[PDB]
């Protein structure tokens, strides 16, 4: 037996391609304008006037209009441990997300598979990503069973990833789809803030920031190489990827899973770091492609907060429209962690065709997607849009 | 810009190849014959006479001579919550493993890297895998820092995976190496039982079994396609992989991360399920290669316990020597979860070279590697040995 | 009879396309470094020491290595009226150019026609352009006769046009090819300095400058819409044209045909006017295409002198390589008036193909061609390159 | 003089290799379906109804479709002594085969030498084998003269060998080629049933069996060690040989050359003996090679009769395809004695490449050839196939 004959016949040919995108959010829509009142009451911190005023500023500055949360008043009222700033509550939080993450991922995935239109039995690989809760067998196993995938589907369970991992699942899916002939990868990012939600502390203002920014949601993709013409419908193509750790960012975003759930720490100037290091990432990605005009490409950026977005824009002299799709998702859903970047892809291609532009990438050919999160990590994915 | 030219220029040519293997264990070597005494004493369960006998039986039949453990008597007497069966202790456990997993992995990596011979600046991708603890940034980031890897090394943090993930990291590495010209993947599996160690309970004998079998270890590999001849030295080649979930195995191996640490549950007959489904896994992998004599390939089997190996051996009529390398690892180190299977590859190539056999796969050409774990999941990796 | 059916059946479909280019020059190659000696000697102005120095400066800064000239020493010594600054000589000059313009054009045409590959009986339209001499029947008729074109070829005799008319014949050809199904236009620009060559005079330095810059050349093209694939071979496509007169340029470039031949006058600052008005010409042409990065298109510029190119380059911050093809033509042939810009297209497509670039437009998609000349007139032609 | 220096320089290096195979049969093709009628008429035994019915069964059970025979109706009609069951006829039979054996061997040999493509003057050794007729000088001498070999060719005249001697010539050729540097051995097996053909006798049913099974043919090989790369074309390599006498088989196949020609006696159960003793031969040959799966090697077996073939198959659980090439030669040519096994080699490698398998041995690496005949003798030759 010839291992080269086998290798040649085992591998796919063309670029890994996004063929379907579905999203899903929990039912409870929480308005940002009334959140400080709701938050401070349900965490019984109504007497912390100064702190609440700080939170009100934070919410107002967030550029977030609303968020969807699995956590409701009824559920919060049955879990006083969760409403405290730091009480033993991991078991209760786990019990919530081990079920909700896959539950939410399934609605997103079913929509994705529906759009794709091909038999779910053709899905050969599955990537599942969450930063909320962990279990064995994991949420990949629960998703295989809930959706009816084949039991030999090849699974990649990405846990406790945090906010750069929309970029990470794309990076992963690229190699899966491109190295295996026939492979169709179902990618699901599902994030539920039930593990990070906690009461305010005036000595933990970074944790408070998290309470104003993070929201719940799940997005799913179908990725594969060599799409069947006029059967499958390419949306975006992946061409090149990178991942790096910004210099002088130790501790920028830390997260520790403890008996009191998932804590969140912000120990540097994330928007500063991100914007100081973004040009380097862009030249690494686009110089080999001969492009240096960063307004000539379409943009997708992980909206940790609005500040990141404004400083990147300011820094590069991006026209304001570049970040539109990113800012529309931040406005209607808040920072959905790893899934955010997939919602933005969906928003972008839908406005693009609804507005009758020539490509899925706002009428432009080449585009870039960035994931930002713990490390401080910068994930880059280079994309090419599709006609119509 | 032509994406097909970029794609063809971006990918590697030949089979993903294991180019180096290194292992490491904690200094504390724990004899199994007297393990019951040590264990029942440190967990204050000496009065539990019958249960002690059962444990002695378990240890006697485990076919494990010893294990290396991060946990010491000193560490255990300092952490009573950890010595009881079910006390709040995840914080103390995290503090331990968030540090020890990367430390132990580093040890392993250094060895692998010294063997490889090439500058660690040529490591393009890093896979880190563990089932003990989680944190953000993860152990992949800690390892990058600890080893002085390039900040732009592409990371894959596989957390809370379980005992089949030795198979998982290989199937991941194969696609990383094969789709990327020049890629060199540093693959590190590191397991520390500090998160699962707990006191005995007579109504939870499955839990007890785990305290008899699991041990600490790290193993690291260098994986790459298109090795530089006479410079780099191929050990094994990966040719085909698969992952499947066994029918009728719901709940066979569960593990939940809770406030009391990682619990372990065994709800079916794992040895029975594995041996009942191993034949299907084998024809799936070898029929396309035209091989049906399972005594004619070299074997690496995740050794969850000896009965999995015994019943598989009995089922297929494998000659007794087939599982030699597998049993040697079990004997000297116990079940090191995800790393076990990597320690086995090392043992087998070392013996084969040491004893001047014709190939690294015990003088045989084709081989199989299996990972068994939660789902019930079976990971299969088809390998080809290398001459000498 | 339906005129709309006739109209729809009469017109072509796609963009006017350049299908072949050929050039020709007189055999006499005249080195610029020693041009002052030759020139001052043949015009008997050796005693004019200072003026000679000025000419040497002019020649040194012209960035012209050499020019091809119909005029020889033999021809000049036979025509003293032609060697003085202002003597009655138009008859002697006409006798020269009425014959040499069609002769030289024929040379160019033959080459273009050989490249095209199709029978010259398929040439439906002929554009002839020159700034040296006039006659009746014109040079278009002579060329028809000389090449054995069909007697019913539709002719356009463009006489006394000046240095922007390389742009003019393209804008004319575009409408001829596009409005006429099956039309193939033979476009011939042929300039001979025999009509402008004259002796030096210290009160007429603008005249002197011309004797330093102008050179002889012909270039021919085949232009047609709806090329027969794999038969005919598109080089460039024309997409949009414009012609405008620069404000504040009255008298910038005048030329009068008199009894002493064609005189040349330069009354303003041509390099200044061009560079001051080039940006308006560019947004007019490219804003509707959405392109504002002028380094991202290929460039062809009429090289009246090097300072036009230098000040345009400086004005827009064009990278130095943009004007490479333009400067190569200036260097090897000087300012060949109306033909210059056609020689440049040839140079650029030849280099691009020779060097295996992705397109005939130096690997770029869109391009611009400019003609500068009397009025002050600016001709603009927007081009699209062809893959390979 | 150093005998060791000489010995070292006289011997070849690598395994004796088959480099060309040619076959040849007499023109008269005799169909088995009509043979009993033809046979019983020409031997004037048409009145022996019961006997003829026995013969019809024998032919039908033979699995032989046709045979080529030198003996024709015309020749048989000029030799009534030959058509009787036992009449003086050796001189007439000799006169036929002393001429026909070499005549037939030459056509086979010329084809072999043609395939080899090297000058016949490079043939250094000649093995000739027949079980039909004997003379002095023998058929080796006649073949040297008929083919133009050099007079110093080294000759090995194997006479009255009988049916195991295809294996015997290979065994012999191996030592000739391997011990002499440069040696190229021409091996010719040529068998003509003119010496054994005789009338039926109802008291000599074994002799009758011979009349239904044996056919005429000649096969030739070119055997040598150290083939010239990309000049000579290895087909099969010989690695090990054995010859043995089965226990309790005295008289199984006897043959005596008498005044009435060559008689044939079958005094035991040949298929029983052969199949009872074949496993022992196989372990002697393949245990040292570490192979015990007799379906993993390619097969060539001397088809004394179909019964031998079925009992060997049955006994070892050979898949039915193993004996395909052996059964195709038995079908189209019958039992050609010593040459049969060489025809099978030819059939095997030709179907193998015509069917696009990876090796000359049906895509397998290792193979075995067995010769069976008087003694009862078992000849074993271990072979290795060649890529493509």
């Amino acid at each position: 037996v010839s291992v080269s004959e086998i290798r040649k016949a085992q591998r796919a040919e063309g670029p890994a391609t996004i063929l379907a995108i579905g999203t899903a959010n929990p039912a409870n829509c929480v308005e940002q304008s009334t959140y400080p009142d709701f938050y401070f009451k349900i965490t019984n911190s109504e007497h912390k006037t100064e702190l609440k005023e700080k939170f009100q500023r934070m919410c107002d500055k967030s550029m977030i209009k609303r968020r969807y949360m699995y956590l409701t008043e009824e559920i919060l009222k049955e879990n006083p441990n969760v409403c405290e700033y730091m009480a033993p509550s991991l078991d209760a939080r786990q019990d919530m997300v081990v079920v909700e993450v896959p539950r939410l991922g399934k609605e997103a995935a079913v929509k994705a598979i529906k759009e794709w239109g091909q038999p779910k039995s053709k899905i050969t690989h599955l990537i599942v990503c969450t930063t909320s809760g962990v279990d064995m067998p994991g949420a990949d196993y629960q998703l295989t069973k809930l959706l009816g995938l084949r039991p030999y589907v090849k699974r990649y369970m990405m846990y406790q990833q945090g906010c750069f991992a929309g970029g990470t699942v794309l990076r992963l899916a690229k190699d899966l789809a491109e190295n295996n002939k026939g492979a169709r990868v179902l990618v699901v990012c599902s994030e539920v803030t039930a593990v990070t939600f906690r009461g305010p502390s005036d000595t933990h203002l970074d944790s408070l920031v998290g309470q104003a920014l993070f929201g719940d949601g799940a997005a799913a993709l179908i990725v594969g190489s060599d799409p069947v013409p006029e059967i499958e419908k390419p949306i975006f193509e992946m061409v090149w990827t990178a991942q790096t750790i910004a210099p002088d960012s130790e501790g920028a975003i830390d997260g520790h899973l403890r008996e009191a759930g998932l804590t969140f720490h912000l120990l540097k100037d994330v928007p500063g770091i991100v914007s100081k290091n973004i040009t380097k990432a862009l030249v690494e990605a686009f110089e080999p492609l001969g492009i240096s005009d960063y307004n000539s490409i379409f943009w997708i950026a992980q909206p940790g907060g609005p500040a990141i977005l404004d400083q990147v824009e300011q820094k590069l002299a991006l026209k304001p429209e570049k970040m539109n799709a990113t800012r529309e998702v931040l406005s209607e859903y808040g920072n959905m962690s790893s899934a955010c970047v997939l919602f933005i892809l969906d928003e972008m291609r839908k406005k693009s065709t609804q507005n009758g532009l020539k490509t899925t990438g706002e009428g432009l050919e080449w585009g870039v997607l960035f994931g930002f999160g713990p490390g401080l990590t910068i994930e880059t994915v280079v994309l090419r849009s599709v006609a119509i």
